[PDB]
């Protein structure tokens, strides 16, 4: 897969409390995360759905 979908997720520096969803290898899933509002890494998408269609091959 795509090497940035086996890194961590980044909640990175921001203020906010987003719900948002990272692609976890080591659970086969999509899973939410909280991410700040800044500096978005790209193990990062709106749904679960988005992160399947960019990690999932």
């Amino acid at each position: 897969r795509p090497a940035f979908c086996l890194e961590a997720p980044y909640a990175g520096p921001g203020a906010a409390a987003i719900i948002r969803y990272f692609y976890n290898a080591a659970a086969g899933a999509a899973q939410a995360f909280v991410y700040g509002g800044v500096a978005a890494k790209r193990n990062n998408f709106a749904s679960a759905a988005d992160a399947l269609a960019a990690c999932a091959a």
